């Protein structure tokens, strides 16, 4: 089957073509993960799936979406990290990790603790920044700071020691945080970014803040390994084909500039939207994607399905399949894949301790 | 639903009438756990099981089945486990242990390594002992050495130091392995005890090694915490119907003795046998043992359909069912379990991080 067929990207190879997309789990403290996420990393990673992205890690601690993100602004908070990372390889799964900044939507409550954004006068809170003084709205009203120069410079260089620790943590996929209405989509969206300056206003402007950190980025993320991002291609705000044209040809620039690979979604920029959720819904989209910006992408939402995600790689709609949910109701999903796609051996998509016993 | 009703014994709850019985992982070395028991032991205990009883653990070097088995016939041994039993009380599980003694069955290779016994001349081999001087035969021919009587003095006080190392790792359930041919079992069936002296011969004789290993692990057991067996009832030899009626009488003298529950299974002591294996085969036998030994008691093979443990325990059959393979396929089989009964917020028999995405 194509779901389990190899897929090579620069200098790394992964044994099939699930990935596990990054999946915030809030159980980090000030940043520092724990036994929580290497007991949930490492046993994804022994699940089967050929590509494992780490939960979106704050590259500054105001980047944060909640108290309970995870983060990697100090040499400290990679270094936890380290054996996460080694757990993951020792399992034959490559190990991703999505760096990125909130933005606006920072400063947020766990979703199963109100999912809103915190009050001003609770302790844990903090003030949010972006493009522009304009809040989200909806849960999320707080009104963020408008960045000066400065911050721009400072956040531009947080993703870039972010990367380097990636790299040094022993990481060999980094997937760019550009989507879902954090910072780097807010800069992208009109509906965000009203800036003057040379971060606002034109196509060029708005893609400035996202093209000067993945060059930055790409400085310290060595040549040989994955460099990818995952970006909102569109909003459903009735503005998708103007929006849909600007977000391939700067698909196109990302490529221009080094990316290898570009994790599609949508924008999540503000919340007066009509998103067609639907099994498999953004097959479409990613293909087009694909075909007008000649990149590899991958997409998710309901692929959760076995043959779902067979369909989409043969139909060439994705070059990896992300299935997040059904990994976290099954971290053996991968096993589950291979039986119903009637893989050769497909216990042996697991290790001997467990495969053995299941053929 | 019963099987996810809470179960009390001792001082321990249960949250609910899973157990995750002994699964051998053949990962360690030279008795020493790692991370590869770590990752999946916590990993079952957040899947949701009430209790998450740990693979049969060596209370001596020879008492191995093979090479990979673990061990805690040292302090050193034991504090392998601390760190995994905090992590499986983290997760809300009640951390069980099952010590044993491979009796005639040690030195073997790992069941994907040929599952026989191991060469003369391998270097990782070792002498077996056992009652009597007769081998299994089959895929495991070596012949192991008659025990002396302070062979029998040693393995018991072996016993006692596993149990008290477990005790001070902190495991609040403890198992005794006393079935599946190994040591324990092989003491008490006539086809591989011959002796002549105190512990052979006759019903008393042939109990005696079981019945003074657990009086002595008694005396360092915590009393508010569950002491258990598990015990092969019957062979399915052609002698049945004599070795179930000793077999109950033994369990009589166990409860008696202060086991508080006991894991009801097959002898496997001898190869030329005739096992009808089918879904939950064990229920009758189980319920017969529970009967007429007034004992509680847990049984497996093939209950990892949903249905059929919720059958069991709704006819008494078992106080606790356990759901051994679907739990290598499925670490959240309590999950899958809770929806296939339509348990309340099924969702919840996982943590957060997981629940609340699955509701
Ligand atoms: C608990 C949870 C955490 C998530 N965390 C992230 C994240 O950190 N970064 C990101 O880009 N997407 C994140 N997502 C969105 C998923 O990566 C994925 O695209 C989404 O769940 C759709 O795929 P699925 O239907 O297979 O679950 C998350 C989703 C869930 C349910
Ligand atoms: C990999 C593996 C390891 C096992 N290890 C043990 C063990 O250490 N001690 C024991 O008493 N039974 C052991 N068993 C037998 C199981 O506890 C259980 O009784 C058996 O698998 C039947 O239940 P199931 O059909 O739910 O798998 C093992 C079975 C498998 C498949
Ligand atoms: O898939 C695997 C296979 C072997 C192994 C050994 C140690 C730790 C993790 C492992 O994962
Ligand atoms: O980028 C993100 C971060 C967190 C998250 C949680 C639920 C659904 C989608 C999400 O996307
Ligand atoms: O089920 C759970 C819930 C919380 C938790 C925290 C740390 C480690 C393990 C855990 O398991
Ligand atoms: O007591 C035991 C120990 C190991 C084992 C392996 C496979 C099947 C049953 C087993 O029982």
């Amino acid at each position: 089957s194509a779901l389990f067929e190899p897929y090579t990207l620069k200098d790394v190879t992964l044994r099939n073509r699930i990935a596990i997309p990054p999946m915030c789990q809030y159980m980090a403290e000030d940043g520092m993960i724990n036994d929580w996420h290497h007991v949930h990393l490492a046993g994804l990673a022994r699940g089967g799936a050929g590509l494992l992205v780490v939960e979106a890690t704050a590259v500054a601690p105001e980047g944060r979406i909640t108290p309970g993100c995870a983060g990697i602004w100090s040499d400290a908070h990679a270094q936890a990290f380290v054996p996460v990372v080694q757990a993951i390889k020792a399992a034959g799964s490559v190990p991703g990790i999505q760096i990125a900044h909130a933005g606006r939507k920072a400063s947020a409550n766990r979703p199963w603790e109100g999912d809103d954004h915190i009050a001003a006068d609770d302790t844990r809170g903090w003030e949010t920044i972006a493009p522009s003084a304009i809040a989200f709205g909806a849960h999320l009203p707080k009104v963020p700071r408008e960045m000066t120069l400065d911050d721009i410079a400072r956040v531009k260089q947080d993703f870039v020691d972010a990367a380097r620790r990636a790299r040094d943590a022993g990481f060999e996929w980094i997937e760019l945080h550009f989507a879902h209405g954090y910072l780097g989509q807010s800069f992208f969206s009109e509906h965000s970014n009203k800036r003057t300056d040379a971060y606002g206003g034109s196509f060029d402007n708005r893609s400035r803040f996202l093209l000067e950190t993945l060059a930055a980025v790409r400085e310290v993320w060595p040549e040989n390994l994955p460099l990818t991002a995952r970006f909102g291609v569109l909003e459903y705000d009735g503005r998708d084909e103007q929006t849909l044209e600007e977000s391939i040809e700067l698909a196109r620039r990302f490529k221009a500039g080094g990316l290898d690979l570009l994790s599609v979604s949508v924008g999540f920029t503000i919340p007066d939207t009509n998103i067609p959720w639907g099994p498999a819904f953004m097959g479409p989209i990613a293909e087009r994607v694909r075909r007008e910006a000649k990149l590899p992408v991958t997409s998710a939402w309901g692929f959760g399905t076995p043959q779902l995600a067979e369909a989409a790689l043969q139909a060439n709609q994705l070059d990896l399949v992300s299935v997040g949910r059904a990994h976290l109701a099954d971290p053996h999903w991968a096993y589950f894949a291979a039986k119903e796609l009637g893989v050769e051996k497909a216990s042996w998509t697991l290790p001997a301790p467990y495969a053995h016993w299941l053929e």
